[PDB]
């Protein structure tokens, strides 16, 4: 085990599943934070929570590879096409949303905004006449449009762009009526974990089959986004570091998924295809990706330069707790008399 990374089972069309499981348990901050919600009361069948304990323990001492069938039992994904039909980020909403909700009233709560969470102001300006209305949302990940677009430069280009709002499209001004008006979104924070979902796939009308563009697109290792913010701050730029590259290899439903990650944000990569990790170069996980052939990457996992060295602490056995190593402990031992 010359990296010193265990990899996961193939268990079925879990698809991206094992990226994800890969990506968050080197988000090492989340890690040490799952370990500590107070589980122990959980059912071993049911709970998501001690699911997701159980693989980043399996994951963090296992020498052979981590099975995951109790984690796609625990919250449901068991039908033929399960995964097929939801995409990453579903996948990654259910499992922040079960741990989040762990964590409330314990120490650790807070965590999962912590790390994801942004500020943004979405807004309608009328351009005839003075009215306003600015909604201000949080936002957990960012969907950045590919199609025609060359980098994830041009991607926030065009996601903080204007639209106008005229011909059968007039805004609904109320007390003003119709009214023609510009429509747009301003990042007001970024958050210390990016994630950024590349929209590879979609639907086309009017459709049957989703469709995956397989465009080149290119992503740097370093990520500035200063420009994309309403107000900027001296001594905390939005400057970002490439943490991980899941990658899709193959055509329209059907293809092969691996991640890409330097755990340690070293520039030091590792390829984690399934039960088998090794090392890879830099262009293998960044260059290699961009398509244009069909692998390229779907999801790209950032985190902020000032936030490398809290959200990436290092993580000891002694960081889960003695009642969740009891249990696990136990439920090897049971397993292991068969
Ligand atoms: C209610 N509260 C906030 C909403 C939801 C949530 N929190 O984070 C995410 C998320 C989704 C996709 C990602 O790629 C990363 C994060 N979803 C559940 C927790």
């Amino acid at each position: 085990k010359h990296t010193g990374y265990v990899g996961l089972k193939n268990q079925g069309a879990t698809c991206y599943m094992n990226s994800l499981l890969q990506t968050l348990f080197f988000t090492n901050q989340l890690r040490k934070a799952v370990y500590m919600m107070p589980t122990e009361g959980d059912d071993s069948s049911k709970s998501v929570p001690l699911a997701l304990q159980r693989v980043f323990y399996e994951l963090q001492h296992s020498d052979k590879p981590v099975g995951t069938k109790k984690l796609t039992k625990s919250f449901g994904w068991e039908t033929l096409d399960s995964f097929m039909q939801h995409d990453v980020q579903e996948l990654c909403r259910v499992l922040l949303d079960n741990v989040e909700n762990k964590m409330k009233g314990t120490c650790v709560e807070g965590t999962i905004p912590k790390l994801f969470r942004g500020k943004m102001v979405s807004y309608i300006q009328c351009k005839e006449v003075d009215y306003r209305s600015d909604r201000r949302e949080d936002y957990y990940d960012i969907q950045l449009s590919i199609k025609g677009k060359k980098n994830i430069f041009e991607s926030f280009v065009d996601y903080v762009a204007v639209e106008q709002l005229d011909g059968d499209n007039k805004y609904d001004a109320g007390e003003h009526g119709l009214q023609e008006a510009e429509k747009g979104v301003k990042f007001l924070t970024l958050p210390p974990v990016l994630h950024l979902q590349l929209m590879r796939f979609m639907y086309d009308p009017q459709t049957d089959q989703n469709i995956k563009i397989n465009d080149r697109f290119e992503f740097p290792e370093q990520l500035p986004l200063d420009e994309f913010l309403q107000k900027t701050d001296p001594k905390d730029p939005a400057n970002y570091i490439l943490h991980a590259v899941l990658v899709h290899s193959g055509d329209n439903h059907g293809g092969h998924y691996v991640v890409y990650l330097n755990p340690k944000g070293d520039g030091k990569w590792c390829k984690f295809d399934d039960d088998v990790v090794s090392r890879c170069t830099k262009e293998e996980a960044i260059e290699h990706n961009y398509g244009g052939h069909c692998t390229n990457a779907y999801m790209l996992v950032y985190i902020r330069e000032s936030k490398l060295s809290e959200v990436l602490q290092a993580v000891t056995d002694h960081d889960i707790p003695q009642q969740l190593v009891e249990r696990l402990q136990e439920e090897k031992r049971i397993e292991a008399q068969k």
